[PDB]
């Protein structure tokens, strides 16, 4: 709305003091409407990209903390059956040898350590999954610089009086 007052403006001045008279201003107000305008443009698709930006970043967060909470429940459950191993074991080493009780508390001990082994092997899964998605977290702080360095570049020499000035 600056443009549209600006067009009354040098158009009321020009009726009454003659439009040769006023063309340099003319030429500058000519030069200033493009600029806005191609500023404008800049600023519309700047925001659109930030806007999908966030997007992607909202949606590899959601990835990510789902993955953490999976990380969350394997060390758990490592941690639980570890213990319960480790406490086997030492039952197993107050027996005298020739034991019946070996029998059932050995079993015991293998079918935890089977559970142990698994959970340890997801764990390493989630791990892994969980480090893919920080990485493209990476990536996208990475094309957001991209994107202010592509602004920045624009509104650094978007006029030529930018140009040939220091």
């Amino acid at each position: 709305n600056a443009s549209s007052q600006l067009t009354l403006l040098i158009g009321n001045l020009i009726q009454i003091l003659g439009e040769k008279s006023l063309t340099a201003l003319t030429n500058k107000i000519t030069a200033w409407k493009s600029q806005q305008q191609a500023r404008q443009q800049k600023n519309l698709e700047f925001s659109d990209k930030i806007n999908t930006l966030l997007s992607e970043t909202e949606g590899l967060t959601r990835d990510y903390e789902k993955q953490i909470n999976k990380l969350k429940n394997a060390d758990s459950k490592i941690k639980d059956l570890e213990n319960k191993i480790n406490q086997i074991q030492t039952r197993l080493s107050e027996l005298d040898p020739e034991s019946p009780e070996k029998k059932k508390l050995s079993r015991e001990e293998i079918q935890l350590t089977i559970k142990k082994d698994a959970a340890v092997k997801d764990r390493t899964l989630i791990e892994q999954k969980t480090l893919s998605i920080h990485s493209k977290l990476t990536d996208k702080s990475m094309q957001l610089e991209k994107e202010i360095d592509s602004f920045s570049a624009f509104s650094n020499t978007a006029s030529a009086e930018q140009l040939s000035t220091q």
